[PDB]
């Protein structure tokens, strides 16, 4: 049908056809007779999968031929959702594929939603993991990930009575297709035990042993014939593990519960044995199968030449010890040349400034669990505080500041500061992120190891975030400026030329249209909820959280319906306000939250005086395939961090490349986003970093500006009255107290300029020629963000490897 | 090679080797470089499984079309081993295999001991089940078996010190290519809860939920082109189970502990909770789908014309009262109605009259996990109490007696006195069980219901069981007669007429000796064992148990050992006892026999004295890919249990039908198989059953044996002084008690008949000819232990269906 989804030839048509057919037969044992949907999604995905092997095979073989650097990228979370639209993508065979199956009385996209998610992540860092990989692939880098095979992953949610319900991600029962198990590349994993000082070093003595069990997923890179791997591990109990014999063997369980369940927290740390766990289980199967990897290609020196450690955030900052661990215990190499190769091989990305979201791990934790590890960071500690001491000499308060030791009630090992010891590089993820590290809680390692600090600006894949999930508008840009920009998004800059072009202009706006009737007619079939298609679609999509300000939200949504009550028979834009996102079910504010938005859609959607002119809905279960559909169908990306929490967002830089206008904050990479499209083209209000300081400084008083905006005032008092909650009057007092008494947050102060901003937007959308001419100024200029600029950055500024767009022969 | 492995065509072996090629690449993403042997053992079972399946649909399509009745076989135990080879056999694709294989430069035989023993049985029950699934579809019966899928089969047993250790026999660890996952079948499971009583009958509700997941393996017939099905659940929690977040998804594994783990027990009864709900989680699912089944064909008139279901033992009692409640409470039967369509449905098979392996479940245990049931066994009870009170008036002992609750300290529910009241037929596994069964424990059942009981002698497949195991003597007999009698064995009666034949009587022992020669290297190669290969190999293997006697073997052992070491210079016929076989872990007894026999080969097999005049060796893990070595290699089947206690045996009809000739009691099956062969070619000694019920009577004192015989006192002598434990004086002071104070097995009582007839054995054996002659008498009337017959006998005399050998369309 369109010309970006690839050629549709008699030769590929008739192969994909008979291929279907036989693993129909031979591969699910079924016929037409009595096959299902999810068989026929099975058929077609064993028959894409097919078409990856070759491939597959050829490009690690390739890179044992060749043996170029390998980077190894280290993450608790990849969140990869469905695996095969993007296949088909990667590997030009979706107009083939929906060929194939529309001749066999199929529809391919019916198929395509009986996919589970893979949803190994809770959000922003899980996904740039994914788009990461993808982008590795494509520009030809020897790229790894390596992570946790969970189980289940992020909960799926259900809202019942307007509350949050979780239930367990079981996205495996039926199978899946994309993954092969590895049980041959097994590897054990040592917890416990007890450190014995002999002659000859120390040694790791009566551990307890869980194996873990290699899955190997397929990455394919875009149209280059690379197809790199996602290596997951899974626990597994040793067979004489606690070997009356019934209770041992159901005991199994007790080691297997390792890989079992996805923690749901985002931006959050949750200090469970079961969580560091999973950290050293990744950490310590990876670091084996890497040195493996390496001796299969003795000296050590060579190590940092032919391996990059890239570790997201602290999870898997254990990698340092280990591999201190490994070099100095088993390899018999001297302290100082092991932690050479260490730094050397290690790089650390921070993603948070959030205090409460840093690891602080108790001491008696690691004590317990893993003794040997506590011994080799003290000593780590002991020699990089003689460092400092001898760099500032009498700084006594900076030896306390930079210690990786944390004194007081509970002494407690700050992860963080060990990974800016241990790795030869530190990176934020946006600009401002970067430059707050600089200035605020890395301040101290800044001033010892200025070299060290960098910055990489986050990215999106434009094949998942454009060519997969708004096919329309990639096709409509294709016609004007070719396909190139596919791998090389800056190319959308040519765009810039066709802003005062009448066709471009009908056609942009046309595309979004059709993207607000699919998803609205996805809404009434899938959750049987009526919106106005016509309506500005102001959408929030996240997990729920304080700092996220979905509250800020909130209260201009109430703003709108008490404006409309008062003044029923004034016009005003019509708006669908959709927000969405997952509370981490032990957040109970968060829970709150989602609990406040239903109850406003429950009087706003059913007010006869609003009719059609205002509808507020949660969007349900929002995950990375329900972000697919809701994104090219926004026209407003709400945005609206406190400045200074949003380390760098990804979900604005997806809405700005699918022709959303952007109301936001300068907070992470919105500064970046506002710098590249034109501050003039962006709706930004509220605080800078530096004007919350300043209210810091001088104290944070809410009751102010309840005292001073009858609006807001008008607001707090429907919440704490009853308004919205008539049967449970004081539903949300907690929502007001906090608000009111404890908002860390500042919602009360952006919310005048919010509104104001708001009244901006709806006067631009009265205008569509406008409106969409701002657009095209936002789509031509979203370049910079694409994770293929962010992975050539990484690849040349710290894994010190060059990027290749050349093709590997098919 | 030999001919009835089947055609070796151009046209099959060319296409073998493309498509184990394609599953190497395609399925198993290796290329030749980097793949093992496993790897080659998976592309060939995929390859043999592609054959399968074309098979398999146009049988179900057969069966759903014609709509015979169903024949459902409810079993807690399949004991398949290794399904490579006898997938192999019975599609006459074993001579292309191994050419296509050996032109790709493998050895088929080398892949074929990569693949792991479906252990899902601990010994002849589990097999029975297994041979009849076999027979069955050889047969051409519309046939499923129903059980459990365990993760875990029947433990792993490692020798350590001469003493048994178990360890988890982990299966399912590199997957399983011949089951399919039926996730789309997924049924739920009820437990706990409570009855109400309403106006419109019974509910039971508040109930556990917990889902059975179907897993298909196919179970091919021999070259008749069917391919029935065995389906085995597996426990899956709900999505909400349980649904702080964490635990409840940890907590999933209590629900699905049920299909963890089978419990190891032969011929034992443990009244564990965990060991009822896998017993009613077989049976619920099972009914459900055989319901569902008949439905797609309201009437329930019909149900027992198109459904059978045979209970193997009481393991699956729990169909009667679930097909009871089914009816009743939610298909609204009146109750006389579902009683008359439950009897004429199920039919029960007894396999032990020991005491201890009878299941009487403790009422209190039903009354929690399965309280409607408990209150239909009750309203069952009753309603079969007042037949009995009518029947024999006045007769208030024989109510006690029959009465399906068991009155005492604990009240207990007698499953077997259910399976009786609601079966239409109870039949025992061999002549003199089910004699013993009307006579002794079920006499007052038959006098009630003589038309009920019947015997169905067991019977092992000629299949896996001579083909399979010994291709050299299946070859030899069908040069001769054919290969009719591979699915006729009946046709072994001609071998009678080649009892004088001199070219035969030298390829029977010729094919024996090579046998021998195969298993002797196979010691060596895989546990460092030295044996003499022309020295009479003796074994005894089963599961080690008082009443099979393993230690009147071990007297034997002892005896002979005693007799060289007092005559050193004296010729004996030389000797190579085997004994092997698992021990349940908690039977003590059991544990401390396996450890005897060991302590006597460290004797004996290092006394320089002996030679190798005398070896004892303890086959360790004794299972059914071990019994396709050891049986075709056995000159000498020991089945020495004491008369009245083996039901059946199937061992000795395996043993029989691979040229070994027999000394054993006249137990279980054993006196059909001398009345067959001919006593005169049997090695009969010991009590009969009358002669046991007579030492019964008057007393069984064991010491009056030991004051009688001198050389039984001279074992026991040194047994307690610590002649075979030296280190450890007192080790075996538990079996010597036993032995001498409380032996309910009468080991003593048949020593000197088992001694003379064991002389009488190597005086056979000294004539090589003779002892042939004899091997050709026994192989030849062998065929009556062909499971074809007894299945044949159950479809016609139990399950009302006529047996079909006749091909379906390839
Ligand atoms: C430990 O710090 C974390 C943890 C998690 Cl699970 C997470 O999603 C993020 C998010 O990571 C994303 C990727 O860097 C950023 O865009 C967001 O600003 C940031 O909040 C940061
Ligand atoms: C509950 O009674 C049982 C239980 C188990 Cl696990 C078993 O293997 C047997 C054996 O079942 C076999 C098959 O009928 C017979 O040949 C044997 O004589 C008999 O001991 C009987």
């Amino acid at each position: 049908q369109i010309s970006v989804r690839g050629l549709a030839g008699v030769e590929n048509v008739t192969e994909l056809k008979k291929n279907f057919n036989r693993h129909l037969h031979f591969t699910l044992v079924k016929d037409r007779n009595v096959a299902t949907p999810r068989d026929y999604y099975f058929a077609l995905a064993h028959t894409v999968r097919d078409h990856l092997v070759g491939r597959w095979i050829r490009t690690q073989q390739h890179y044992y031929e060749k043996d170029p650097k390998r980077i190894y990228y280290l993450s608790l979370e990849f969140y990869m959702g469905r695996t095969l639209q993007n296949t088909m993508v990667n590997l030009a065979l979706e107009n083939a594929c929906d060929e194939a199956t529309y001749q066999l009385g199929l529809d391919m996209e019916e198929l395509e939603e009986i996919e589970e998610d893979a949803g190994l992540g809770n959000g922003g860092l899980g996904r740039l993991a994914a788009c990461f990989l993808d982008s590795m692939a494509t520009l030809g880098l020897a790229a790894y990930g390596y992570g946790i095979r969970y189980e289940f992953g992020i909960f799926n949610q259900k809202i019942c009575g307007g509350w949050q319900m979780e239930e367990a991600d079981d996205w495996l029962r039926y199978g899946n297709p994309w993954e092969k198990a590895r049980p041959e590349f097994t590897l054990p994993v040592h917890f416990y035990g007890r450190v014995e000082h002999t002659s000859q070093g120390a040694k790791w003595v009566d551990t307890q042993v869980v194996l873990a069990m290699p899955y190997d997923t397929p990455v394919p890179g875009y149209r280059n014939n690379v197809v790199n791997t996602m290596r997951l591990w899974s626990a597994k109990a040793p067979n004489d593990f606690n070997l009356g014999y019934i209770q041992a063997v159901l005991d199994r369980n007790l080691a297997e519960n390792i890989s079992r369940v996805l923690y749901p927290n985002d931006n959050f740390f949750e200090g469970k044995e079961l969580r560091l766990k999973q950290e050293y289980f990744v950490v310590a199967a990876t670091l084996q199968d890497i040195i493996r990897r390496f001796k299969s290609s003795t000296n050590f020196d060579a190590f940092p030449d032919k391996v990059a450690i890239q570790l997201n955030d602290t999870h898997p900052s254990l990698a340092i010890p280990e591999l201190m661990r490994v070099l100095v215990d088993l390899e018999r190499l001297d302290w100082d040349k092991a932690w050479e190769v260490t730094v050397k091989t290690c790089a650390y990305t921070n993603h948070t400034v959030l205090p409460e979201a840093l690891e602080r791990w108790p001491v008696h934790l690691l004590e317990t669990l893993l003794p040997r590890h506590l011994q080799i960071i003290y000593e780590i500690n002991q020699r990089f505080l003689n460092r400092v001491a001898a760099a500032f000499p009498g700084d006594v308060d900076r030896l306390r500041r930079m210690s990786l030791v944390e004194e007081g009630a509970v002494k407690r090992i700050n992860m963080a500061h060990l990974c800016i010891a241990g790795s030869h590089a530190v990176n934020g993820v946006a600009r401002i992120h970067s430059e707050i590290l600089k200035k605020t809680i890395f301040k101290d390692f800044y001033e010892l190891e200025p070299h060290k600090f960098q910055n990489k600006t986050n990215g999106i894949t434009p094949r998942r975030w454009l060519v997969l999930c708004n096919p329309g508008l990639a096709e409509i840009i294709a016609e004007r400026i070719g396909e190139e920009y596919i791998s090389d998004l800056d190319q959308l800059r040519k765009l810039l030329s066709y802003v005062d072009d009448e066709a471009f202009i009908r056609d942009v706006a046309k595309v979004k249209q059709e993207n607000k009737l699919k998803f609205a007619a996805y809404l009434e079939r899938e959750y049987k909820v009526h919106i106005n298609p016509n309506s500005l679609f102001d959408v929030q999509v996240k997990r729920i959280h304080e700092y996220k300000r979905q509250l800020l939200n909130c209260l201009h949504v109430i703003t709108l319906y008490n404006r409309i009550k008062k003044e029923p028979n004034k016009f005003v834009v019509p708006r669908t306000v959709m927000i969405g996102g997952k509370a981490a079910p032990g957040y109970h504010m968060a829970k709150m939250i989602i609990k406040l938005i239903t109850a406003i859609g429950d009087v706003v959607n059913h007010d006869p005086v609003v009719g059609d002119r205002l509808r507020v809905i949660f969007l349900e279960n929002y995950r990375v395939s329900l972000a697919e559909k809701v994104i090219p169908a926004a026209d407003l990306s709400e945005q609206i961090s406190t400045a200074g929490t949003e380390a760098s967002g990804t979900g604005n830089m997806k809405f700005m490349l699918n022709g959303a206008l952007t109301i936001g904050t300068m907070d992470g990479a919105n500064v970046e986003m506002a710098e590249e499209a034109g501050e003039e083209n962006f709706f930004i209000f509220g605080m800078r970093v530096e004007d919350v300081d300043r209210l810091d400084q001088r104290g944070y008083n809410a009751q102010e500006y309840y005292d001073r905006i009858p609006e807001l005032r008008q607001i707090i008092e429907q919440l704490s009255s009853g308004f919205f909650s008539p049967k449970q009057p004081d539903l949300f007092k907690d929502i007001v107290n906090m608000l009111m008494h404890h908002d860390r947050f500042k919602v009360f102060a952006d919310y005048e300029e919010y509104v104001k901003c708001q009244e901006r937007v709806s006067a631009l959308y009265k205008n569509p020629r406008e409106w969409t001419r701002m657009v095209i100024r936002n789509i031509a200029t979203s370049g910079k963000f694409s994770s293929d600029r962010t992975i050539a950055q990484y690849a040349r500024e710290i894994w010190g490897v060059e990027p290749s767009r050349q093709r590997l022969p098919a």
